[PDB]
DNA sequence: CTGTTACGGCTCCATATGGAGCCGTAACAG
DNA sequence: CTGTTACGGCTCCATATGGAGCCGTAACAG
C-alpha cells in the first residue's frame, strides 16, 4: 500500500529513499530543475514502463520500444502507469478532436439511433470506407503543392534550375535529376535555355504531371560505368506527392507543407462522407453542425433535447454518457474549442487538459498518474477548475503525483515532498516531508520558507511611463480577433495577460513577431491578418526567447555558447610556456584537429556493434574522456589544464578568474543568470529547457547596450520555483533598465503584479472575444470591474 | 469494484451481460470453442489494451500496433491486464533463461558484492561490451553456414547449379546470381564446366568469401537495357551471412540455420566474458558454474552460504530476493531447467510457467491477468503447486480469470462462470453463475452436469493385447535420455506418461517420429540420438497429429478439405437442368475461373486504400458475398443451389443429403467428429485449433482401412471439456478397432484409465531421468509403489 | 467406384547523396 | 578592444523476383 523506493542514483540522486503513500494526492516541487523533477519523471515511470512493457507480448515490446533500466536499487509497492506529458505530436489529418476527445463515436452512434432520414452506425462515421467522400478521400482537404511555390522564377531559364525543391536541380550535371532532365530534352527536342515562362504549356505539363507513364530512354554517362534503361519519367509534381506519402519524419512533413496547401475539399467541405449521411436530421441539425458548435452551446443544444418515448428510454445510456462526457470537458476548462476543430491546431497546455478530460472519461482507475505544469496555460478560475477535477480523478480510486508550483494546488495537497537545498552538487536531498503546516514549520525548506512569507515579492512603489514611442497595430482579425486596435507602447516592462484560450498570445506569436521579423530580420515567413502597423522607425533589432534547446549536436558546449571558451583560449595562448612552444591559439579548442584526439575525433565516445544488440556507446580509452592530445594537455597555467578549465565549474570559475576582467564580465553575466551549479562543460544534449532558457537570457544579458531592441518571452514561469521567479523578474527589470524592450505574455500572479502596464483582451475565448477588453496602469486597470485579470490583480495588491 | 459489461456481441454474443466481482479467483469453463473463451480473449483484453495503449505515448502507440475496437457497447470497472498467451517467440540468442528469469542481473551484483577476484558490477554482465568475449562477442557460439551443406554436390558443374541456395543460381540466365557467376568467370577465366571437386582451393575461396571486395566489372545485357558497372563481389558466404544479419521472419531464420550451425567458442565456451571475469569466485564457484546448476542444487547451494558479518549485513537484501526468487521458482515447479539453459529451447508450458514466476517475482499487484491452460503440461503435484501459486498471486491483491477445465481448479475457484448449452448457434448465452456448490444444484449447466457424476468416463471392462507386433528402440541417449531401452508395441491404445519435464515427449517427438518419417515418408531431417529400431516391416505408413491450421490462404474451406465438394459438384453435374446447359463440373467450384465472380477474383472481398490509413477489405459489391456468378448461381437442384449448399450448415446438411450415400459417408465421419456446429464454409483462418484438430482426425477417419498405420497425438486434451474428451476418447477406441496404432503422450487422468498399455519413464525430470520407470497393464502398473503416475491411477481406479 | 501419383496452376511471404544549423577564422569598421 | 559580416568546414538527419503449400485435373491400378 506504498510505494517504497531505496538505493536509487539517478543523476543527483544521492541515494535518497521515501515512502509514498497510496491513494492520495501527493505534490512534489522544488527548485528549477533541482533534479527532484527528474526524479520523478524517470525513476518511478521507467520502472512502471519496463515492469509493464516486458510482461507484455514480446514483439510488442520490441516494437514499442525496449526501456532502458534504471539505476536505483530495487522498487517496491509500484504500479502500471501513465504519463501525461508536454511534448504534442503532429499525427495525421485523419486524426480529429472528436476522435481523441472519444466522443465522435458516441455521437455517431447517438445519431444512428435517434436521427432520422430526410442507416447503420457505420456509416456515420468518417473513417470507414464504408461511408467517405471520395473527392477528398475522407481528409477533408486537398494536400496539392503550390506551382507558384515550387518554380515561381518564370524568367529562369530551365538550365538555370528553377525549381529549387530538392532532388529536382536542373543545373548540376551530379545532380540525379540531371539524366531526367536529359531524357525529357531528348523526348521534347526543347532547348534547355527556353524561359520557364516561355515553355509550351504541353511541355511544361510533362514536366509537372510526367510523360503518361510512357516507355523512355535515359542515358546513363558515370566516371567508370555507362549504358541506358528504360524507365518513365512520373513529373515534379507526382515525384513530390510521392516522396510526401512515403515521408515519415514531422521536419520533412513541415518542409514539404511549406511547398504545399491543403484546399477545403468543395464537394463535401468539412463532411468527409457521403452526401446521403448528411440527409440524416437530428433536432434540425447536422452531425457536422453539431461537431462545429462550441462545447457550451453543444451542451446548451443537448440539454433541450427532445424526443420520443423510445428514444429517451435508450437514451438513459448514451445521451448520459454524452452528457457526462461534456461535463468533463467543462470541467477541463477548454470552452473555447470545437469538436470538428483540427486536433494539430492547439495549445500544449491544451493537449494536456484535453488528455486529461478523455483520461477521466475513460474511468480505468487504480493507476498513478503523472503529470507536468497544470496550471501553465491556465487561469485563476481555471487552476479551481482544475483543483476540482483533479480531486474528483483522485476520488475515482488513483494514486497522482503532481510537480507544480501553484501555492493552491500545495494548500489543497495531503503530503508534499521537497528535495534540495540547493540543485546540482547544492541539492539532490530531501529537505522535508509531512504536510503543509509542519512544511511551513520546517525551517530548512526553501519552499516553506516562500510559504511563510518570510521572501515576498514586494510590489514596486514606482513604475515607468512611455516616453512617446509607440507601435500601432490596427485592424488585425487573424484567428479569433475581431478586428481589434491595439496601441502597444515600447521601453516599458508592458505585458499583455487575459483568459486561457483568448487568443491574444495567438496573434502576438502569429503577427507582431513575424511582421517585426519580415521587416528587421528578413525573415520569408507569410504573417497573419494585419492591416497596417505604425512606430516601425523607433525599434531596429527584434529576437525571440523560447524553450527550444541551444544545440542538438555534441560538437557544441554552454561555454561555446558565451564565448568564454574565446577569452580563455587567448589567455592560454598569452602563456610564456605556450609562446616556447609555439602552439596556437587554435590549438587550445576540441572544434578543430590539431590538438583533438584523433581515436574518438573529439567526441569522446566510441561505437561497439553486436549481431544481435544496438549501438553502444562507451568512454574512449585513448583520450579518457579529456578530449585533448596529451602533449597539447601538458601545459599549465596558473595550476590549471585546458581540460581542466573545461570540466571545472562555474561556481569555482567566478572564484578562479579574479584578474580577467574580460572573462569576469561573461563569468558574472552567467552568475546573475542564476545557473552557477551548470557544469561549464555540459553537453549541449544534456541541458533542459530551463537551463536553455538561463543560457539565452544570459546570452542577451551579455550583448552590448543598443536602446533599439525588443524581447519576447513565452511563458517564461513555466519550470520555475517562487524564487527563481523573483529572479528572473529582476533580471527583466535590469534588462528594462538597460535601454530595451520586454514584451512578456504570461499568467504568473508575481510577473503580473512585477508589470508596469496590463494590456488587456477579451471578456472570453475563442469567439467570446476579439476586442481589447482594457488598458492603463496596474492600479487603475484593477478599477476596471469587468476585467477577470482586474479583480485577480485588485485581489493581489 | 466491478468488471461491468453490457452489449457485447463478438462473434457468438447474443447481447450476454454479467458482473464480475474483483479481487477474487473466478473460472470461465465451458464447451471446447463454445464462445466463453473466445470471448473473455477478446473483450476484456481488447478493452483494457485498447484504453491503456491509446493513452500512452502516440508515437508508442503507432509502434506498438493500434488495436481494433471491440463490438461491445460499453464495459466499466474495468483495469490494465496483461497477457500469458501460449504461443511463444523464438526470440535471440542474446536472450537468456536468467535474464527473463529476472535472476541474472541479481546474481551479478551479488557476485561484484561479495565474489573476490583469483570489481564493477557491469564487468559481470554479459550483455554489455565493457565485459564481453570478442571471438563469439558474447553470442557463446558461431553461427557459421555448413561447406558440406551449400553445395554438397562436389562432382556437380559449376554451371549445373551445385549450391542449392536462393539467390545463387548458376544454370538460369534469368538468375540475378547469373551475372555474378559471369563477373567472377571472366575475373578467373575457369570454365564453368569445372566440376566443383575440380574446382582450384583459390577459386573456391574466392567465390566463397568473395574477392576481397576488389574492383570488378560486371556485365549486364537485359532485353531493352544494356551496360556495365564497376562493384565487388562479397561471395556465397558473406553474401549468406548478410542476408541473415538482415533477415527479421522466424521462417526466414529457420531456414536459414537449416544451412548453418553455431559451432560451440572454444575461447570462451558458456562464458561469453573476458577471461578476469571468471576470476571472480564466490562460493568456491564460477558465475557459469551457479547458472548451470539445476534449480533445486541451486537453492540448496545459497542456502549453505557462509561469508563475513559484512556480507550478511549487506545480504539482508540481495539474498533475501534471490531466495525470494528461487522459491518463486521452486513453486513453479520446473525443477529441471537451468539459468544458463537455452531460453529457446523450452516448451510452451514450461514458458508459460517461468512467466507466471516472473510476473510474481515482479509483485506488480492490482492488475487483471488472464492466464490459457495452466493444467496442460504438468502432472496432478504440479497442478496442486500452481494451485497454490494462483493463490498467492490473487492473495498479492489482484483479480485473476482463467480458463480450464481441471476439476481442482473449479473446487478451489470461488465464483465459476459458464455459457452454453451448446457451441455457435446452439450456445453463447450464459447458463449460470455462483459459486461450485449452486453450480452443482443447476440442473441446466454441462460443466455441473459433469461434476455431479450423471455422466462418467466408465473404466473398460475388457483390455485388449498385444499381437506380437512390437517396436525395439534400444540404447538412445538423446537429451536427458540415459540411454534407455523401451519395447513398444503395436496394435493397441498404448500410451506414454510421466512427470512433468521427463523428456519422455521429446525423446518420441524427436527420435521416433523422425525415424519412422524418415524410414517410410522419405523425410529429410536429422533425427537424435538412435541405437538401432526394429519391427520396421510392421508399419507401412505414418502420419502426425498436431494444432498447426490446416491452410493459412482464404482459398481452402472445410468442405474442400473433407473432399465433401468434389461429390456436391458431380450430384450438381448429374442434374438434368445442368446437362441442358452445358455446365461443366469444374464450373461448380469457385477456386477456378469460369463461374467466379472476377471482380474479387472469388475472395469476396475488395481492398480500398486510403492516403493516411491502412489497407480496408469490405465485401464485394458485385457478387455480394456469394463468390459465384449469376447464371451459374440461376441453378438449382433439389430446392437447394451451389452457393446455398457453401453457405449451409453441418447439423441441415446431416438430414439433407439422406440419399447421397458417397456424400453421406463423410457427412457423417464429420457430425461424429463432434463438430457439427460448424459452418461447412467456413474461412480457414478463421478455424480454431480445436477446430483444425477435429478436421485432421475427421479425415483420419474418413481414410480407407489400411491395418498398418499410426497416429501420434500432441496433447489432445489441450482445450478440450469432459464431454470433448470422453467423445475424443471413443474416436480413439474406434480408431484403434479399426485396424490402425495409437500413440498419445498425454497427462489427462481420463485419457490415462482409458488407456490398455502404460509407459513409464522417470523417475524425475531433466537429469534425474532418462531410465524407464516402469511397464505393463494399468491394473499391473498401479500395484507399482515407486511410480507417481502408478499412485494416481491406483487413486483413479 | 476408389485409392494413389504426377503435373499444372494459383496465392502469400520473404529479402547512397543532398540539405540545415553551428563553430571557428579572417576581414572591416567604430 | 569590440562588434558585425562573410566564408569555409564540419556534423546529423532525411528519402522487384524467387520459393513453399494447397487445389484442381488427368492418368493408372485394384
Ligand atoms: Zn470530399
Ligand atoms: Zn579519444
Ligand atoms: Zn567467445
Ligand atoms: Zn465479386
Amino acid at each position: 500500500d506504498y510505494i517504497v523506493v531505496k538505493g536509487a542514483r539517478e543523476h543527483n540522486l544521492k541515494n535518497i529513499d521515501v515512502k509514498i503513500p497510496r491513494d492520495k494526492f501527493v505534490v512534489i516541487t522544488g527548485l528549477s530543475g533541482s533534479g527532484k523533477s527528474s526524479l520523478a519523471f524517470d525513476t518511478i515511470y521507467a520502472e512502471g514502463q519496463r515492469r509493464y512493457v516486458e510482461s507484455l507480448s514480446s514483439y510488442a515490446r520490441q516494437f514499442l520500444g525496449q526501456m532502458e533500466k534504471p539505476d536505483v536499487d530495487y522498487i517496491d509497492g509500484l504500479s502500471p502507469a501513465i504519463a501525461i506529458d508536454q511534448k504534442t505530436t503532429s499525427r495525421n489529418p485523419r486524426s480529429t478532436v472528436g476522435t481523441v476527445t472519444e466522443i465522435y463515436d458516441y455521437l455517431r452512434l447517438l445519431f444512428a439511433r435517434i436521427g432520422t432520414p430526410h442507416i447503420t452506425p457505420r456509416m456515420f462515421s468518417f473513417n470507414n470506407p464504408y461511408g467517405a467522400c471520395p473527392e477528398c478521400t475522407g481528409l477533408g482537404s486537398l494536400m496539392r503543392i503550390d506551382p507558384d511555390l515550387v518554380i515561381p522564377d518564370k524568367k529562369l531559364s530551365l538550365a538555370q534550375g528553377a525549381v529549387r525543391a530538392s532532388g529536382w536541380n536542373i543545373a548540376n550535371d551530379e545532380s540525379y535529376a540531371r539524366m531526367y532532365i536529359d531524357a525529357l530534352a531528348k523526348h521534347y527536342n526543347f532547348s534547355v535555355d527556353t524561359p520557364v515562362e516561355e515553355l509550351p504549356p504541353h511541355i511544361l505539363d510533362i514536366i509537372l504531371y510526367g510523360t503518361n507513364g510512357e516507355k523512355i530512354k535515359i542515358e546513363y554517362e558515370r566516371e567508370n560505368e555507362k549504358g541506358t534503361f528504360m524507365a518513365s519519367f512520373p513529373g515534379i509534381i507526382n515525384s513530390m506527392e510521392r516522396r510526401y506519402k512515403e515521408t515519415t519524419s514531422e521536419v520533412m512533413k513541415q518542409y514539404y507543407e511549406n511547398f504545399m496547401s491543403n484546399i477545403p475539399c468543395p464537394v463535401c467541405k468539412g463532411a468527409r462522407l457521403k452526401k446521403e449521411s448528411l440527409a440524416v436530421t437530428i433536432g434540425g441539425k447536422n452531425i457536422y453542425e453539431v461537431c462545429c458548435l462550441s462545447i457550451g452551446e453543444a451542451k446548451e443544444f443537448f440539454a433541450n433535447l427532445n424526443l420520443t418515448e423510445r428514444q429517451q428510454l435508450i437514451a438513459r445510456q448514451i445521451l448520459k454518457e454524452i452528457n457526462a462526457r461534456l461535463g468533463f470537458l467543462v470541467d477541463v476548462g477548454l470552452d473555447y474549442l470545437t469538436l470538428a476543430r483540427a486536433a494539430g491546431t492547439l495549445s500544449g497546455g491544451e493537449a494536456q487538459r484535453i488528455r486529461l478530460a478523455t483520461q477521466i472519461g475513460s474511468g480505468l482507475m487504480g493507476v498513478i498518474y503523472i503529470l507536468d505544469e497544470p496550471s501553465i496555460g491556465l487561469h485563476q478560475r481555471d487552476n479551481d477548475r482544475l483543483l476540482r477535477s483533479l480531486k474528483k480523478l483522485r476520488d475515482l480510486g488513483n494514486t497522482l503525483l503532481v510537480v507544480e508550483h501553484d501555492e493552491d494546488t500545495m494548500y489543497a495537497s495531503d503530503y508534499i515532498i521537497d528535495l534540495g537545498p540547493g540543485a546540482g552538487s547544492h541539492g539532490g536531498q530531501i529537505v522535508a516531508e509531512g504536510t503543509v503546516e509542519e512544511i511551513k514549520q520546517n525551517p530548512n525548506s526553501v519552499t516553506g520558507e516562500y510559504l511563510s512569507g518570510r521572501k515576498k515579492i514586494e510590489v514596486p512603489k514606482e513604475r515607468r511611463k512611455p516616453n512617446g514611442k509607440w507601435l500601432e497595430i490596427i485592424g488585425a482579425r487573424e484567428n479569433n480577433l475581431k478586428n481589434i486596435n491595439v496601441r502597444i507602447p515600447l521601453g516599458v516592462f508592458t505585458c499583455i495577460t487575459g483568459v486561457s484560450g483568448s487568443g491574444a498570445s495567438s496573434l502576438i506569436n502569429e503577427i507582431l513577431y513575424k511582421r517585426l521579423a519580415a521587416e528587421l530580420n528578413r525573415a520569408s515567413v507569410k504573417p497573419g491578418e494585419h492591416d497596417l502597423i505604425k512606430g516601425i522607425e523607433y525599434l531596429d533589432k527584434v529576437i525571440d526567447i523560447d524553450q527550444s534547446p541551444i544545440g542538438r549536436t555534441p560538437r557544441s558546449n554552454p561555454a561555446t555558447y558565451t564565448g568564454v571558451f574565446d577569452f580563455i583560449r587567448e589567455i592560454f595562448a598569452n602563456t610564456t610556456e605556450a609562446k616556447t612552444r609555439g602552439y596556437k591559439a587554435g590549438r587550445f579548442s576540441f572544434n578543430v584537429k590539431g590538438g583533438r584526439c584523433e581515436a574518438c575525433a573529439g567526441d569522446g565516445i566510441n561505437k561497439i556493434e553486436m549481431h544481435f544488440l544496438p549501438d553502444i556507446y562507451v568512454p574512449c580509452e585513448v583520450c579518457k574522456g579529456k578530449r585533448y592530445n596529451r602533449e597539447t594537455l601538458e601545459v599549465r597555467y596558473k595550476g590549471k589544464n585546458i581540460a581542466e578549465v573545461l570540466d571545472m565549474t562555474v561556481e569555482e570559475a567566478l572564484e578562479f578568474f579574479k584578474n580577467i576582467p574580460r572573462i569576469h564580465k561573461k563569468i558574472e553575466t552567467l552568475y546573475d543568470v542564476g545557473l552557477g551549479y551548470i557544469k561549464l562543460g555540459q553537453s549541449s544534449t544534456t541541458l533542459s529547457g530551463g537551463e536553455a532558457q538561463r543560457v539565452k537570457l544570459a546570452t542577451e544579458l551579455s550583448r552590448k547596450s543598443t536602446g533599439k531592441t525588443m524581447y519576447i518571452l513565452d511563458e517564461p514561469t513555466t519550470g520555475l520555483h517562487m524564487a527563481d521567479v523573483h529572479r528572473l523578474v529582476g533580471i527583466l527589470h535590469r534588462l528594462v533598465e538597460a535601454g530595451n524592450s520586454v514584451v512578456v505574455i504570461e499568467h504568473n500572479l508575481d510577473v503580473i503584479k512585477t508589470a508596469d502596464y496590463i494590456i488587456d483582451l477579451g471578456p472570453e475565448g475563442g469567439s467570446g472575444g476579439g476586442l481589447v477588453v482594457a488598458e492603463g496602469t496596474p492600479e487603475e486597470v484593477a478599477k476596471v470591474e469587468n476585467s477577470y485579470t482586474g479583480q485577480f490583480l485588485k485581489k493581489v495588491l
